[PDB]
């Protein structure tokens, strides 16, 4: 997250913290991720495309931090690890960016809620909210384009939905962007989500509610003014997630 404030996982409670287990013993930050119910954790395919290997993956729920532990903080192996038939990558555009991992902890058990842990909501069909609509973003991303690490403490930010007429314009995305994608920047290009970021929440207050309307998939640079963070449009993908999240 470029700018912003630093958080705590109080103020986020459905944000997942998902690592990659290596040869030796090291472990490395992949992505950010939404807690939708106590078994699965949202996330986007592009960040587990290029290693599909689900024994390789720790997920952490209520961590708010990078390389140390948080008090009531819960760790979680992947049962099962869902990307999207699809998915696809080009110029810049990455298309069906979503993901979905099944989690249980070492006793086989899901998430257990918390002041720390806890679920968020899910939209209703072809329902988002209007654009110019303020929502936030959260995650262990870069804070700089020129940063080779990523900060230790949480960090969110709000940025303002984008309509798919201006976010398709020249200057902008053009043609690259869907309808299946949402654009949301800062009308300031101050603050944005950058990389490390990917995976992670697009939350909107929607009538009265916490609502995950976004997953941080792509964009050109980092606050870069005219190129707006790209989103998967979660609304557009409930088919795919009641069908793989049953049985």
């Amino acid at each position: 997250i470029i700018g912003g404030e630093f958080t705590t996982i109080e103020n986020q409670p459905w944000f997942a913290a998902i690592y990659r287990r290596h040869r030796g013993g090291s472990v490395t930050y992949v992505c950010g991720g939404s807690l939708i119910s106590p078994c699965w954790v949202i996330s986007a395919t592009h960040c587990f495309i290029d290693y599909p290997k689900k024994e390789d993956y720790i997920v952490y729920l209520g961590r708010s931090r990078l390389n140390s532990n948080t008090q009531g903080e819960m760790k979680f192996e992947v049962e099962n690890l869902i990307l999207h038939k699809d998915y696809s990558a080009d110029t810049l555009a990455h298309h069906n960016d979503i993901a979905l991992l099944k989690i249980r902890s070492k006793e086989g058990r899901c998430a257990q809620p918390s002041r720390t842990i806890q679920t968020i909501s899910l939209p209703s069909m072809y329902n988002d909210p209007q654009f110019g609509t303020s929502c936030e973003i959260t995650g262990f991303g870069k804070e700089n384009s020129t940063d080779y690490l990523y900060p230790e403490q949480l960090k969110m930010t709000v940025v303002k939905l984008i309509s798919h007429r201006e976010c398709q314009q020249p200057h902008y995305y053009g043609s690259e962007v869907t309808t299946k994608m949402l654009c949301a920047a800062d009308p300031q290009w101050k603050t944005d989500s950058c990389q490390g970021d990917s995976g992670g929440p697009l939350v909107c207050s929607l009538q009265g509610r916490m609502t995950l309307t976004g997953i941080v998939s792509w964009g050109r640079g980092c606050a870069l003014k005219d190129k707006p963070g790209v989103y998967t449009r979660v609304s557009h993908f409930l088919p795919w997630i009641r069908s793989h999240t049953k049985e």
